[PDB]
């Protein structure tokens, strides 16, 4: 009647085999997997967090997260497949081949293949973002650490969301976060502007020279991100909004959509 929700999210440890490791962190380690999903395999992406479970509301929270991840039903969403426990918790992913979208707009300039993306393309990976975003405002999710690093590719080079927040950085938190450690949805629309900034860059670090220490100060000295050369100021105006210092003067997620929707239309395909 009440844990038929586990049953679903829960996923056995015999089923899952490792392969080789995707990359460290200081939070876990994740590898490239196989699930026997009885019948079928499927080629996942395993997340092993570093940092264990202490307590019984520890492990009570993390299982009630997990349940509502699993929910999470959108072409611009991840879709939790389940998760296991090593106690240290693991996490099961679909296999995205493409990688993050950071990485992927970092390596477009500083690698040995250098490509330009054009601005539709990239004004689709910042239109992805927003409708996945709308996606969990609407469900009354809040993200809290919403980056391009945590953003996905898809096999249609199609963004979606990812991460949640799950590990709960600083230069994408918003100011009245940053001071009061409330989160809200108009808090997500500051760090997507944060994302927008991002992308548009192609993965630019958010503030060079300012240390986290010091971010809190430069914004509340009334400092924010400036406009890069190439970014066009309709772009800029909409990632600004974001920044506002008082929540209810940013945009919805709808309304983001909408603005980047409209001018993607107006932009050359596809
Ligand atoms: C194929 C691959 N190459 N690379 C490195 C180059 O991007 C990665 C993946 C990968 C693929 N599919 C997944 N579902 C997946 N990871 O899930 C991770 C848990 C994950 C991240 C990073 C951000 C983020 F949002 C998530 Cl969900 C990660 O740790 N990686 C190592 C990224």
């Amino acid at each position: 009647e009440l844990k038929e929700k586990l049953r679903d999210v829960m996923v056995d440890r015999h089923k899952v085999a490792l392969g080789k490791t995707l990359g460290e962190g200081e939070f876990g380690a994740v590898m490239e997997g196989q699930l026997n999903q009885d019948d079928s395999i499927l080629k996942v992406a395993v997340k092993t967090m570093k940092i264990a479970i202490c307590t019984r509301s520890e492990l009570e929270d993390f299982l009630s997260e997990a349940v509502c991840m699993k929910e999470f039903d959108h072409p611009n969403v991840m879709r939790l497949i389940g998760v296991c426990f090593q106690p240290a918790p693991v996490v099961i992913l679909p296999f995205m081949k493409h990688g993050d979208l950071h990485s992927f707009l970092l390596y477009s300039r500083l690698g040995d293949q250098p490509v330009y993306l054009p601005t539709q393309m990239l004004v689709k990976f910042m239109a992805d973002i927003a409708s996945g975003m709308e996606y969990l405002s609407t469900k009354r999710f809040i993200h809290r650490d919403l980056a391009a690093r945590n953003c996905m590719l898809n096999e249609n080079m199609s963004v979606c969301v990812a991460d949640f927040g799950l590990s709960k950085p600083v230069k994408w938190i918003a100011i009245e976060s940053l001071a009061d450690r409330v989160y809200t949805s108009k808090s997500d629309v500051w760090s997507f502007g944060v994302t927008m900034w991002e992308i548009a860059t192609r993965g630019q670090t958010p503030y060079p020279g300012v240390e986290n220490s010091e971010i809190y100060d430069y914004l509340r000295q009334g400092n924010r991100l400036k406009q890069p050369a190439d970014c066009l100021d309709g772009l800029y105006a909409l990632m600004s909004r974001c920044w506002e210092l008082n929540p209810q003067d940013r945009p919805s997620f709808t309304e983001l959509r909408e603005d980047l929707e409209n001018t993607l239309k107006a932009l050359p395909p596809a």
